[PDB]
């Protein structure tokens, strides 16, 4: 996964923890600079 893809004028913040939660995670976010990491 990775941020800055669906739209530039709309940074992806929740989308991360969203697909993450459903993936069976505990959360996730655009860290580093433009990488949607996750975490259980």
């Amino acid at each position: 996964a990775t941020c800055d893809l669906l739209s530039g004028t709309g940074i992806n913040h929740s989308a991360c923890a969203a697909h993450c939660l459903l993936r069976g995670n505990r959360g996730g976010y655009c860290n580093g600079k433009a990488v949607c990491v996750c975490r259980n």
